[PDB]
């Protein structure tokens, strides 16, 4: 019960031309579109109820920060959290990882000690990570990877020891389209006592997401990429990890008392983690944004993509010497070369045909490596996509081909 | 050239009610409202060119990437910066001052080097400060405070000496309204080889602000505060000591390459400093709230607001047992107490009679504790603010006395 047109009018952006010609966004993938619905949902909190929160005297005060709890409540329930104590909110996945590897890290990471990446993460979950082993002294361990684009799992065996502290892992990588299996490493990483943080800034999106049913110790996601506003994420803490972190920003909201010469003590999580003057208005439309996307159901679109996927694929093959990268079996992003044409300029063709595409190392070097390619081209497939705009990519792609030769 | 009535009518919170009366916002120092100006600004930018930043190949990712500094070189206008690279994008002055305490503090004060605060400063530029302490070993000194609510400048003295690494003032109380000789102190502690930080959240708004005037080091305000969105602040660093600076936060924008092997590099000031995607729609929504409020004038705010002050203050006269805290000459705000009554009801019949105002130690206990308050009212006068709405404060606040007893 999904309809694509439907959906697009909702998304004033979309209606919009790009060099004459109609755009065809396909770069949700860095970014995703706002429907109308989010848009408004903050603008109207600044026009008729915007007060300070932080639970004031006054109405306005006390009302907005009820709204900014709810909101916090039910983005517990669209992960499934256990409750809403476990989120925080953060700026984005890179802060959030940048939270738990100052807070946690710091005191769980010593010298001698290592944490596990896969080498297809994106850079926000590793250099926080590498960042750490540089003061702690800990040793950092990577995953190799496959042709395919798929993890070595058969590695796992000889970087999983006593020592393992950490498994730092991305639930749907952002230029490969793979998703990880997560629950199985979980399992593992857990039976060497190590703890898991899963980076699903690219999850989230697609299809539904259960943190109780992975048993992941943190996960982290933003806004910006699930329909919603920038400047808000959300962090997610086991409960009995979070109780036990200390804080990493300080300032007010986050003290329980502060005195110059009793010292200062904190609140408890995951206020104690929440700094200053929220964003307010990011959190609404953040809360807008859930709820939009919820409306629609993450099965619906989980089930329109996978289609859309599967016939962008196919009608690929029409392509001559394009290269794609990752597994056939992919999710939301789409890896690819155009025989030894530079990717700049692949994407500079397809922009000037009013289509929108990402053309770079997409802030994952270390992937890039792994396939002697200083760059490549990423096409993403999201809700509000259609057959057209594929035609349209494959179609120009033919034409940069017959050109360029 | 200042009228109250043409700018009141850009603020359509103004026009709404509490409890069936007309609202009287006096809490303008908590956060700000916005003009229909500053929130359309935001709106229309998802709307019309919303894409993700970071410079891309496609068009509206290089136009909301131009866009973005366009605000940043704004904004570097208005406090007057040398030039806008020396100006960094925060959530706000919390964040703000916790970068520099990390980036810069861990790296300059040594165990057995003195750090000196004023006594009236909010929690944000008091913890920060008192953790950074913990870690490196350093000593904490406070600038006693004088009766009238200024500082007891002839201490200075006796807190100055060689090992004197930094020195935290705030430009302007959010308490008090005082507003502290910044020029002189700076001066004084640049020659002992000490670093000046001041905290502008309150200063920005009510008058004109020259970083290159006050040659501080570094400058920290909040655009919630200044009209604007929530969510973005700016941290102004002098460009020669920004160039030193390690970074704080990791992951992808803030890095010039990522190798597994090889190690991690850092790309320059200041997007050193500006890791993951930005809050691009709060930056675009600052850009707006800069702009209107250079269009009214800062020195015609500034005169228009000096004088609902003296009008306000002399009218509190005829309101018996009341006490108010800071000098005559105060700026902004006005904190004041009821006979023996808890500020938190005089507060709560105050919103009852559709008047906002604050209640609590407003995030400054250490300022509490020195006057044996447990806490205190605090009335902001701001542009869109009216001599009635004084009048309102001041005859509810008889009304509650006669009441209460």
């Amino acid at each position: 019960i999904f309809s694509v047109d439907k959906v697009r009018a909702d998304f004033p952006v979309l209606s919009r031309e790009v060099n004459g010609l109609p755009l065809a966004y396909l770069d949700s993938a860095a970014s995703a579109q706002k429907p109308s619905q989010v848009i408004d949902a903050e603008a109207e909190f600044y026009r008729h109820g915007y007060a300070a929160v932080h639970r004031g005297i006054h109405t306005l005060s006390a009302q907005a920060t009820e709204k900014m709890e709810n909101v916090r409540k039910r983005a517990s329930l669209f992960i499934n959290a256990r409750s809403a104590e476990e989120l925080v909110f953060v700026r984005g996945t890179t802060e959030g990882i940048n939270l738990v590897a100052n807070s946690w890290g710091n005191s769980n990471v010593r010298a001698g000690d290592n944490i596990i990446i896969s080498q297809m993460e994106h850079h926000a979950n590793i250099v926080p990570w590498q960042m750490l082993c540089a003061r702690v002294g800990a040793e950092l361990r990577v995953i190799p990877l496959n042709p395919d684009g798929t993890l070595q799992l058969e590695t796992l065996p000889t970087l999983f020891d006593e020592k393992t502290r950490l498994l730092a892992i991305t639930h749907v990588s952002n230029v490969l389209g793979t998703e990880n299996p997560l629950a199985e490493m979980i399992t593992l990483a857990h039976q060497h006592g190590a703890k898991v943080l899963v980076d699903g800034a690219q999850a989230v999106m697609h299809h539904p997401v259960d943190v109780q049913a992975l048993d992941c110790d943190f996960y982290v996601f933003s806004g910006h990429k699930l329909y919603g506003p920038t400047g808000i994420g959300i962090l997610y803490v086991k409960e009995a990890l979070l109780q036990e972190m200390p804080p990493w920003e300080g300032g007010g909201s986050m003290i329980a008392t502060v005195s110059l010469s009793e010292g200062t003590t904190w609140t408890k999580a995951p206020w104690r983690f929440e700094a200053g003057t929220p964003n307010t208005g990011g959190i609404i439309g953040l809360g807008a944004a859930l709820e939009y996307v919820s409306a629609l159901g993450l099965n619906n679109i989980a089930e329109y993509e996978q289609n859309l996927m599967h016939y962008a694929l196919s009608q690929l093959e029409s392509v001559p010497d394009l290269t794609l990268y990752g597994p056939q079996n992919r999710l939301g992003v789409i890896a690819f070369n155009l025989g030894k044409h530079h990717a700049y300029d692949v994407g500079s063709f397809l922009d000037n045909y009013g289509i929108a595409v990402r053309t770079g190392h997409h802030c994952a070097m270390p992937l890039m490596a792994y396939y002697n390619v200083p760059a490549m081209c990423r096409a993403s497939l999201a809700m509000y996509n259609t057959h057209e705009e594929v035609d349209r990519l494959v179609t120009g792609l033919q034409r940069i081909h017959r050109l360029l030769g």
